[PDB]
């Protein structure tokens, strides 16, 4: 019976050391786990769950109730009530072990439970606390093993399991945790690359998802420092979906700009959303380079190029004979063409080309 016993004491215990104003909602919370109904009581819990009032109650409710039946509820409806009271903690070690030992019971606890036909299922559910664990150890548990485990989870991200987008995703916020576009925007145009290799129908994002991924990709190549193909990512399905809300319509006519060598339409957006946009500013002198740089990189694919004059390339690009050549040395410097510069001549040797 539940008198005189763990249930009758948690409910007791916990509506004296709660909040007065939770004491009504509980009522249905021990209704519907003495009718077995633990879906109606994770809803009660649920309720609870959504306020901050009386959050740690949710660690021994965890720990010596939901323990008794959460083999049949939701993993992370189970997994978020212990989230509240454990992040309450703040704690990065304990979470760690709680979310393990959590995760290697539903590992044995089912094996064609909570399976959409008792079927090889995505394990939409420890998939995702399997990220939270690896989210905790990258909040500095261990900095080395931290790291180890990044690595090994990034070489986790391809087709050797039937991984959804949703463990990519919630693994894609671990990875922003510990490198951004701040540190680098090639390497987060690259890590973004990765997401669209995920994209697909699902319930996880639509299209104004793909919008803001378009555009942040679209952010990532602009201001990626060695990126200079901007052809393949503004060709791409993706960006499709951007048109259709068309808010950033000038940042992608300059990357059009930029794309083409029109300096005339770049200089026309330089003159305005440079100025409005900080992060933009910062890269002003970068933009400018990377248009004469893709400018005669056209020249050089579409012509079958070997031989060039700084003359010419200065006509290409509007920098003077002075200094012309520099550019052209940061293009052999990105390793886009294995060309060497004749500056006693003024000429180039110009030899191969990367064309994406």
């Amino acid at each position: 019976m539940f008198n005189n016993h763990e249930i009758d004491t948690i409910l007791s215990t916990l509506r004296m050391e709660a909040d007065p104003s939770l004491h009504p909602l509980f009522e249905q919370f021990e209704k519907f786990y003495e009718e077995k109904l633990w879906f109606q009581l994770s809803e009660s819990l649920t309720k609870f769950f959504d306020d901050a009032k009386s959050t740690p109650l949710r660690l021994r409710l965890y720990d010596n109730f939901v323990s008794k039946f959460y083999d049949k509820i939701n993993q992370l409806s189970v997994v978020k009530y212990l989230l509240a009271s454990l992040k309450d903690s703040k704690d990065f070690d304990e979470s760690l072990k709680y979310l393990d030992d959590l995760k290697a019971q539903f590992q044995e606890l089912d094996s064609k439970k909570q399976r959409n036909n008792g079927s090889k299922d995505h394990g939409d559910g420890i998939l995702l606390i399997d990220s939270e664990i690896a989210r905790t150890y990258l909040l500095k548990n261990d900095l080395v093993k931290a790291r180890d485990l990044l690595d090994d989870l990034e070489k986790t991200l391809d087709k050797k399991d039937s991984i959804p987008l949703r463990i990519t995703n919630s693994f894609y916020s671990t990875n922003s945790q510990y490198f951004k576009f701040k540190n680098d925007f090639n390497s987060f145009y690259y890590t973004s690359l990765l997401y669209l290799s995920t994209l697909e129908p699902s319930t996880s994002i639509t299209l104004a998802e793909r919008q803001q991924l378009a555009y942040d990709l679209s952010i990532s190549a602009l201001l990626g420092d060695k990126i200079y193909n901007f052809g393949e990512l503004l060709h791409h399905p993706i960006m499709e979906t951007i048109v259709n809300d068309s808010n950033y319509d000038w940042l992608f006519q300059l990357l059009n700009a930029l794309t083409v060598g029109d300096f005339d339409k770049f200089d026309s957006l330089i003159k305005v959303q440079i100025s409005k946009i900080p992060i933009l500013a910062q890269h002003e002198s970068f933009l400018r380079q990377k248009i004469c740089l893709m400018t005669l990189i056209e020249t050089v694919f579409v012509k079958n190029i070997r031989m060039l004059s700084f003359e010419d390339i200065s006509k290409a690009t509007h920098l003077p004979k002075d200094n012309v050549e520099h550019l052209v040395m940061r293009a052999i410097s990105l390793g886009l063409l294995k060309g060497s510069i004749d500056q006693v001549n003024e000429l180039v040797t110009i030899s191969w080309v990367q064309p994406r």
